[PDB]
């Protein structure tokens, strides 16, 4: 039913700018109003040369994600948000256990 | 809750993710600092397969205490090319 598909926006940033970028995601622009199950914004630890922030979104299906890519909430979040690189990766969640 | 993430990233020879993956779907939820885990498979991967066992914790402490699948460079028959562990601070999270 839910938590079957995960999407990741991987951001490679100038070292030191990670906090400011992350705070930018406290305003999610209504993504929760969607097949959306949750999101995580992380910072890779022990990085010396670059900062890496990953925006992980969990959905109930790939289509939930692809439809989101086409939504107005996607546009507002993409326009709201240092970033040297920006890559998108997707995954099939084959197993999840939320306690 | 959910403020730390540990990732066990497994690079596999293209096509072997299918079987191997089910062995990670497996009493870690008994720890207080443990919040949850995800096991994923990367889509659209061209030359190799990728399995990531993600676990979320309340603190880096929980994960550390907890801690304290061989590679080819060991058993030539293993599908696992590389086995890395990455750690993260969860700056923000929202569920449901």
């Amino acid at each position: 039913e839910t938590m079957k598909f995960m999407a990741e926006n991987r951001l490679t940033l100038t070292k030191g700018t990670a906090k400011d970028i992350i705070e930018r995601f406290y305003t999610r622009h209504g993504i929760e109003t969607l097949g959306f199950d949750g999101m995580f914004v992380t910072q890779t630890l022990e990085q010396e040369d670059f900062d890496e922030v990953k925006i992980l979104t969990v959905w109930k299906s790939k289509q939930a994600f692809t439809d989101w890519l086409k939504s107005d909430v996607f546009k507002a979040a993409h326009k709201h948000v240092p970033i040297i690189n920006n890559k998108v990766i997707t995954y099939d969640i084959g197993y999840s256990y939320m306690k």
